């Protein structure tokens, strides 16, 4: 009904109805799962598909791999074509969201792994843009502490870590916000739920070092470079604290699904200049025109797809 | 090849009926909680016996509450439709029987809001080695247990098995067969799939539930077995990791693992050996309990009317 | 509107005559404890019981020490100004009694040097809710609690409640009527204004002492009463967060909370509800007792002489 | 003995009439956030200037902001309020000037509910050191410092104060004229009341904002100094304790403590003395523009017009 | 001049002037090193020597040689015999501290031993008891922390954990107390620079336990047994804290060298029944009257050494 | 066999005369304090270069204060002792020089008070492998490094090494070649003797000092090399344990150690080899910095005038 016409599965694309399993054939292999999040920008003028930062996105999905210790299968030129190839074989021509998801079969057992093979899909499907839209999000902080090095490492972009994700998100949800931010083990800022936290505070753009424990965004580094070359910004990548946050002028969250997403207000401190404030405004729409291929300056972060 | 049935949503259904397709359950796998049960095949009197059902069904539905599944599944409708999926798989042997609950929602990781509740239960051959002596060498692991903070060890969630698994994949890869934790205090928690007992001097010794472990079955059947059957004193506590190098004996226990002696931790070998005398005792009286040969705890065990 | 006395140091003193300088007490604040105790006024008997008045006296003798004040007012000085003042003020009805003592000194924060030490006694009109069936909902904060390496929480200092502020300010405006702390190592410790005692199974748990909590008093009486009118099992320990979310009933106690049910924590109900029938059972006790119906713990009470 | 006025809730008040009841603020200053400003006289020129008038009057705006207190005094008033008193007081001479707001609310410390905002500003003479050559002796406290995690550093609440007690309260004890705080990671925070530098091979080293500190004024104004006037190379970064007892120089800084030399931390001297040549020369900058006598930095004074 | 007649070393009984060396020796070696404390006591009525928990001291430095991983080379009846033999030998008839230190000896460097031999040497030298004196210490808590298992465990009786006991007590020294009583890592009571620490609050007597980071002192464990056996006290073992120690009615630190050690004060705040205070003044007693001899019911815990 | 000569309490000595008593010194080792320093042979000058003598023996001094040893030698002193002792010893090549203070007072170890300060120098032939490529598999430990708040790293304390040892047998048991260190926050400290970089995407990062590590002098002059030589970017900053997994090339340097390349961590490969392009170009340089035959850091060396 509402399913893609395709998917890639190890190694090939294969009309979707053909990738029918058992109930009971991965559970085990979920906890082993990393996957990326890839968004294709639907230009209608140009009829053209760009895909944003793929090689950047296959290169982590790469590294999630071999952080789980998954033997090698797939590489990255191999990522980087099997989505163009899904892309253009559905025939779907408008903002979409790509999956791939890699896991380990081997043991039935969730305990330990064993001897492994190495599998892996990906799964395009229609997602809209919201980069037209001015719109903003009450943010808390969680009571519940954000995963770390010591235990999961935030690095990885393992599907296990986002059961941390939902203590905090539920715990929003229940408390009358519509999202979390998280403090890491030692009480200093982190980042969103599922995307990374930025601050504007005097005219200055302050987001949580790598280091903080959050994983290392492509929308994060994607807009770090925006604010310093297109706006001439200065970018502190630092210790962040709770209270500092409190009292920034302008805050969003981004991510690759997320785009964008102004904060309004944190604990229900209000950010001083609105949601999107001139700053994030700004970052905003230099950001769409980049992803959806209207920038000449930032083409090389873009893959056309050929439809 | 494949048991004739499983249990799903309130039913027994024929193994072959469960196809799904296979991008269904990534995402529900991270609200994911389950269980492990033993039925034990005692072939004198013809009769499987499930160990501890009511308790593995009472600790499901906690597990479920904390990941605020919304109910769905009561405790009895668990226990019968367990007894009811052994006696139609007509399978006469030593099983391990998994009851796997999932929120079904949103096809995304972060946030899960107004979700209904499954679950299934997947019944499986399943060898003990109760009549064995064996015995493994243990490491203490580089990798942290995860913690009340950050994803509460207490909630038997498939996510925790991702910091399992970087214990575990260290083990094999350093030439032991199992790894051991430390909690963030830098104490011992537990096994990466049980939890752990250390003798020293007569006595038994565990870390206590607030170390940071799974409230497990098999732990708690230790500890009464130990008390009332051999009198020996058993002290729950917070354990240090060097005491432990100097343990006389030690072993793991849990569903699956059912009583596993440890030769050595870290390479220092327990000098009482591995079963020594005492995980000897528990491992036999254990074994004679679970198959319905110990009168004295048969009120532990379900008879499945296989007969 | 307001009681005809207080007790200010060594002596009772009408009310309108405890005028001060606005600047007088800021810098004094921040080395200030203090003590809540009830008075509770039995009808029938026509008589004032004050409660563990002499603990209560004992332990803000103990957190003056902890501020290193110089010895000025003894246990029996506290006590008698109380059931003196109390009398005097002739209020035939509940009341909550606050001993508060500071140091005077430097007029700085940082630093306070040769300093002498001082006291008032305020006794004022207070309703109980014994008679009552009621019950809160109550969220893990995320601030957290102050533990012995920053202010001990042993001391039961004005300072201290800063920290209990962020919390209860933070269940305010998220929707819940109160609040409880984590300590830094993730681990249950107290509520905003008091201890607090979860059920399960028939048995009693309570975070233990050194997990970072005052000594609480209602705390001690009812792990009393629970062991020795109920028989019940009473474990303190150290407790996690996930256990509390499955205990069968939960309950806040405290001098001014008194014993204070628990309806639900982060929205997980406790299953037996509020209050659940060993909390019941524990606040019905707690009644009898307080109020001197209760002969067997008489030896807990300070009758005023009304 | 007192200054002629006070100023209290948007009006100058003779200092006798700010009179109030012995039981009125002890709740309140639970919740009160303070500023500490210097008025310098330029005696030459008869004129008082007030430093960094407006960075104080919003940093205690940020203060009740982090309290949640609501919006009554705005900085153009703090600021006109200050100037106001500091005339109206007529006093000609060095100044230290306390604003400090507080919430009127619930009789109670746990919680306040719906509440009021109120505030007086009260100056009084306070002498510099700046024309004296002078230097403590400091030890580490083995009290550790407030963090995020329990009582933000960064608000300027009285309540941060008894975690500064803790720490200077052992210094007096223990033969020291002063304490530092190490952070619940052990490293280098900041001192009882003021902000700490350590000059090292011509450097300039400090503990940098989330190292748990209040971002000190006084702080801010030294690394423009050192930056600026000298030259110098300032970091802000992690700061560890065993480095500190290799400094060629350190001082403390704040608006009470001016610029003071520090001789030794636990018995380590500071090899090129106290004040050595760096913190002579950034001691008399600050003298030089605190006192109006440096029109580089004039935008930083306000003159009150006496 | 003042140097014993012989010492032990590596199996055999020397002339004190036979074990000459080099200066660069041993220095790679000492940061291997474990030692016990033991002591000898003088009955001059009986004219007899008795070691004081000969056996178990020599039991544990087996157990810190375990730990530092040096191979087997000297038994506990060896340690035994071997102390016994040097005391006879040495023919001083007093009050005696008995030290066996033992090392790995392997590469020279610091970093790492590599293949490695074990030696020991036992050095016995005359050492006053006080227990016929009533004194009493004042103590400060540490700014430095106490060694945890996370990096060095206190369990292990190593020469390097004393420079960790330097720091607090060389502070101690400057700030114008006696003696130091360290913090561990999580801010709770520990123990002392060379020795553990009771504290006695109405009727009660409390230590830190165990797993607080603190050595298993033989001279604890002694006095938790007399406190029982002889005095009906009770005893508790648990997690202490800074202020409660405060308000102690009286404290005392134990350890083989220094006996009983009454506090009188810490951080200034004075024990409140004095120092030794009655229940301080009844365990120091009964210590003595054990250690020198004069009490039956604890006769196994004395070694004769014959003179 | 052995040197002719060392330097001893300011003055030569024939290597035969500093003869001490076995018991002389081990509580004086957890005082001690050491510096490594090499004097590299050019045999076409027939010179020996003392590296950074100068540094070697401010830290030492440094060191010393921080242990409150008496001043007794000046930093000129040991500079020229070193240098007489290397001439007068007449070895023509590779050597590796160990300046040791240690205090002597109370024999014990708990506390010294009042005590004076003694020194030895011992230099002895140490070979360079500068000419050679070889690298070593690294593990992280599963000891935690020694922190400010215990043993402070920036002292080159003998005591400081017995963590280094656990983490070093650990390494050596569990067949890795050398250990890596976290701090006890989870972040990349150094190695168990030498400090630790990691290249990535062209850019050398390393721990900050404030990571809890010695101020490697190695590491000063390698950040020194790399960016003046080389015009590379390096980073002193936190750093995390997933992401030096990733590196391209990763290597240890320490006086001792000199650059030693890592060939893997954790068996994760670095993907550039080892010596890779980048530690390649740095080794060389550093040889011939050290060796004297690059005259932009001739400042570095002391020539001991062999000729
Ligand atoms: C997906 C995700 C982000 C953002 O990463 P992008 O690469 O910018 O999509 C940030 N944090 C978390 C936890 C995430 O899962
Ligand atoms: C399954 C398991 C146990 C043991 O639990 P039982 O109730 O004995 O099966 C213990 N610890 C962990 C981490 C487990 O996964
Ligand atoms: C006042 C108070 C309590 C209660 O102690 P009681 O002696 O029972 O009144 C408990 N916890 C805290 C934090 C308190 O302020
Ligand atoms: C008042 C104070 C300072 C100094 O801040 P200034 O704005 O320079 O006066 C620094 N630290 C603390 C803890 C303080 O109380
Ligand atoms: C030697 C020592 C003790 C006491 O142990 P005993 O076996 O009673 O001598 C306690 N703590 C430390 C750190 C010690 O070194
Ligand atoms: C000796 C050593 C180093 C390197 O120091 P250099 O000054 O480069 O010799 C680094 N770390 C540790 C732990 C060391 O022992
Ligand atoms: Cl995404
Ligand atoms: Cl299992
Ligand atoms: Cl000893
Ligand atoms: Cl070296």
């Amino acid at each position: 009904q509402e399913n893609p016409k395709y998917l890639w599965w190890n190694h090939r694309i294969i009309p979707w109805e053909e990738a029918t399993v058992h109930l009971t054939d991965y559970w085990w292999a979920s906890v082993t799962a990393v996957f990326e999040g890839i968004r294709g920008y639907w230009n209608n003028a140009e009829g053209e598909m760009y895909i944003f930062r793929l090689e950047d996105h296959a290169r982590r999905l790469e590294q999630s791999m071999q952080l789980i210790r998954m033997p090698k299968e797939f590489t990255v030129d191999e990522i980087c074509q099997a989505t163009i190839d899904l892309v253009r074989a559905n025939d779907y021509r408008g903002d979409v969201y790509i999956m791939p998801l890699a896991y380990a079969v081997g043991n039935k057992a969730f305990s330990v792994v064993g001897d492994r093979t190495t599998e892996m899909f990906i799964y395009s499907r229609p997602a809209v843009s919201r980069l037209e839209e001015d719109f903003s999000l009450h943010a808390c902080y969680s009571s519940w502490t954000r995963i770390n090095e010591r235990v999961l490492p935030p690095r990885i972009k393992a599907l296990a870590n986002y059961r941390n994700s939902q203590l905090a998100s539920s715990e929003a949800a229940m408390n009358g916000y519509d999202t979390a931010l998280f403090l890491n083990p030692e009480g200093k800022v982190a980042e969103g739920t599922g995307s990374c936290v930025f601050f504007v505070r005097k005219g200055k753009l302050i987001t949580p070092d790598i280091t903080s424990g959050i994983l290392e965004s492509i929308t994060r580094d994607t807009v770090i470079h925006l604010a310093r070359e297109v706006l001439g910004l200065e970018v502190e990548e630092r210790v962040v604290d709770r209270t500092e946050t409190y009292l920034a002028d302008e805050a969003f969250l981004c991510g690759t699904h997320a785009e964008i997403t102004p904060i309004a207000s944190i604990d229900r401190h209000e950010m001083k200049h609105g949601a999107p404030g001139p700053i994030t405004r700004q970052l905003r729409d230099i950001y769409r025109e980049v992803v959806y291929g209207r920038d000449f300056r930032y083409r090389n972060w873009l893959t056309p797809v050929g439809m």
